[PDB]
């Protein structure tokens, strides 16, 4: 007799697990997760903002950096998310209960983050992680500021319903530097013509594209940072190489394109 499969866990690449240290970006701004999945951390003089966590077991690892730089579990405010995947949500049910944070998503980002990432349009149950509650639900366009820096939501659906971008200004050598958190534009293995669950997919993304060629962006940041070109172990040199949010919805939209047309053919 053969027995039903064992539950499969969500493993990933060593280096999507490789802790670093706080890596800055601009003057308030910082790289503090792995050296293969993005985590910024925002210091103001009123409290800090997490965008994004990573994967679920990078939770110590994040707050150990928020103290290497000065910033304690009550300092931290609040949580934003590009999107709710195991991958980018995964500590924020464990940050809540080990940190002072509130989270700030979408409505569909809410509920998918609610579910742990379970029913999802794609990947089904293949892909969860701890759920966890928004306390504060925002809508398109909607800004949020904490110490001076205002962070604008940029609705960029597709890879997720709720996927974003949230922009905002920091400064570096006494200058404006407009930052772009662009979200995903990958469909891993998606249905994208004709999918029930997501009908309209293809136009979403098609929109997103638009919208991330348009952010305010002098620095574009990925949740992979190598969807961006950004190397966080390269050092001084580690967004050297960064392309524009121009260039990443080109390149999105070329290989969009190719696989619209592999599924076509397939
Ligand atoms: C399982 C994750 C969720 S973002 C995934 O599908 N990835 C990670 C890197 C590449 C691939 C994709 O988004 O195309
Ligand atoms: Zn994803
Ligand atoms: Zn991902």
């Amino acid at each position: 007799e053969v027995p039903l499969p064992q539950l499969r866990a969500y493993t990933v690449d060593a280096s999507w697990l490789q802790p670093m240290a706080p890596l800055q970006i601009a003057d308030h701004t910082w790289q503090i997760g792995t050296e293969d999945l993005t985590a910024l951390l925002v210091q103001t003089p009123d409290g800090a903002v997490l965008l994004d966590g990573g994967m679920p077991q990078m939770a110590s690892h994040l707050l150990d950096n928020m103290k290497a730089r000065g910033v304690t579990p009550r300092d931290l405010r609040l949580i934003l998310l590009s999107h709710a995947h195991a991958d980018h949500a995964g500590p924020v049910a464990e940050l809540k209960r080990r940190t002072g944070a509130k989270v700030a998503a979408n409505a569909e980002s809410a509920v998918l983050l609610a579910r742990g990432g379970s029913d999802d349009l794609h990947f089904g149950d293949g892909i969860t992680y701890p759920p966890a509650n928004a306390d504060r639900i925002v809508m398109d366009g909607e800004v949020i500021t904490v110490g001076g820096i205002v962070f604008t939501a940029h609705f960029m659906a597709g890879h997720t319903p709720g996927s974003t971008a949230w922009t905002w200004t920091d400064t570096r050598n006494g200058k404006p530097v407009r930052i772009a958190y662009a979200d995903s534009l990958s469909a891993p293995g998606y249905q994208l013509q004709g999918n029930p669950r997501y009908p309209h997919l293809i136009e979403d993304y098609r929109r997103s594209f638009a919208t991330v060629r348009a952010l305010p962006c002098d620095v574009l940041l990925t949740p992979h940072p190598g969807a961006s070109n950004w190397d966080y172990a390269a050092g001084a040199r580690a967004g050297a190489k960064a392309l524009t949010c121009k260039a990443y919805a080109d390149a999105a939209e070329q290989k969009f394109d190719g696989q619209l047309a592999k599924e076509t053919a397939g």
